[PDB]
């Protein structure tokens, strides 16, 4: 069946011990060197404190994990150190324990984080494309390393917005991509869920961080965030449907012998497939290109297999005024 265009093979074709994460073994460290200062935020598997290092005066962000199989724990701890010292991914400077306890925790460097809902509504064209370009260059990585974030989302792209630094954060969703493995669709928070989630597709990729990607570029270009507001996994669904039209899922659906569930017949009625000019308005004009949305329109394709590679959408025009600043 299907496969990634890129980085298809990447794993099969390093040492085991690469991807074989359940056979990691971790080097625990002593949580007892930081200080929690403040909780900044929890969730169903973590808690997430800024700390201080007592022994260098450090300022970090602690995750606590919460109680999950070991496997889990070992399947982020391994990524993240298969990805030391890619662009843009967040820094794991340790992963330590409470030395009684032995309850596990990572210790990542800290961000000056710009809360997005604030930061997406002031937004110039040039620091979409600027901060568009940042987390493509840390997915290519990820992509590149043979592992698929699968949660995609502006809380996971830390902004420190005076510094202009950008994080991909909360690698816990993440796997390893081997080709033609499948694998569990309740990845990614809703807003962010490509279609192949949504109509149970196993067999995806690296793709479907593209799609999530896509979203947030559509959610920046024209104000309107989240893009996509599914109030449940089938409505969301719906309201891609809508945009992207309904004969043209069920051309996706027909090339994947994807089976859909039928109570979205009662639901997804007939759409037309939109213009994207028709989101321009206004108030989102001034940030709105022909090559934002020949880009866009590039990325939010049903066909996970016809969207662009983050390296494809890296070399896209609408980044062309980022290259050279940055050169
Ligand atoms: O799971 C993870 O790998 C993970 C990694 C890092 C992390 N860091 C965070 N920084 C903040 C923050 C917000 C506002 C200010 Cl002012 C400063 C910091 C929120 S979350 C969270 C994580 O969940």
């Amino acid at each position: 069946g299907s496969r990634a265009r890129v980085y298809a093979e990447v794993n099969s074709l390093r040492s085991r011990e690469y991807w074989d994460y359940e056979a990691h073994v971790p080097s625990w460290g002593n949580q007892d060197d930081y200080q929690l200062v403040r909780k900044l935020g929890r969730g169903k598997y973590s808690e997430v404190f800024e700390a201080i290092n007592i022994t260098n005066n450090e300022r970090v962000v602690v995750k606590i994990l919460k109680p999950v199989k070991k496997k889990k724990i070992k399947r982020e701890v391994k990524i993240l150190e298969n990805l030391r010292g890619g662009t843009n991914i967040i820094k794991l400077i340790d992963t330590v324990k409470d030395p009684v306890s032995k309850t596990p925790a990572l210790v990542f460097e800290y961000i000056n984080n710009t809360d997005f809902k604030q930061l997406y509504q002031i937004l110039t064209d040039f620091d979409i494309r600027f901060y568009m370009y940042e987390l493509l260059k840390a997915l290519d990585y990820c992509h590149s390393k043979g592992i698929m974030h699968r949660d995609v989302k502006p809380h996971n792209v830390m902004i420190d917005h005076q510094q202009k630094k950008l994080r991909l954060i909360d690698w816990g969703l993440a796997e390893f991509y081997h080709p033609a493995q499948e694998y569990n669709v309740r990845v990614a928070s809703r807003y962010f869920k490509g279609p192949e989630l949504l109509v149970d597709y196993q067999m995806y990729d690296y793709s479907l961080d593209m799609w999530s990607l896509g979203c947030m570029l559509a959610s920046m270009i024209f104000r309107r965030e989240p893009f996509f507001h599914g109030q449940d996994n089938y409505d969301q669904l719906v309201r891609i449907a809508k945009v992207l039209g309904t004969e043209e899922l069920y051309g996706y659906l027909k090339k994947y012998h994807i089976d859909l569930d039928p109570h979205f017949n009662d639901i997804l009625g007939q759409h037309s497939r939109k213009r994207w000019e028709n989101f321009i308005h206004s108030e989102n004009r001034h940030l709105v290109s022909p090559e934002a949305l020949d880009l866009l329109d590039k990325l939010l394709r049903y066909d996970h297999q016809q969207r662009l590679t983050a390296k494809e959408a890296m070399e896209h025009p609408y980044f062309y005024p980022v290259v050279k600043e940055q050169s």
